[PDB]
């Protein structure tokens, strides 16, 4: 899992900011500028960027980026699952 690595510049280019640093504990509470529209945003970033797929109802699994840190690596872990197709 190399996950919260390689999202800290995705994190960074979506909020357009320098000083965000991805831990698994920070969320939307500690990132004022982080709301609906910008998590909607964030969420397409990752879809087009990582070519990977997520579900509403793994969103409400998705308090923290610890729990997008899982989530990103798992859909990772289904691109090693032959069926690649970009964006």
């Amino acid at each position: 899992m190399p996950t919260l690595d390689a999202l800290t510049p995705i994190f960074r280019q979506v909020f357009d900011d320098d000083s965000i640093v991805l831990t698994r504990e920070t969320s939307a509470n500690d990132i004022d500028a982080w709301d609906s529209l910008s998590h909607m945003n964030l969420i397409v970033s990752l879809e087009v960027h990582y070519k990977i797929k997520f579900a509403l109802g793994e969103l409400q699994k998705l308090k923290n980026v610890g729990d997008l840190a899982d989530l990103v690596d798992k859909k990772l872990a289904r691109k090693l699952e032959h069926h690649h197709h970009h964006h």
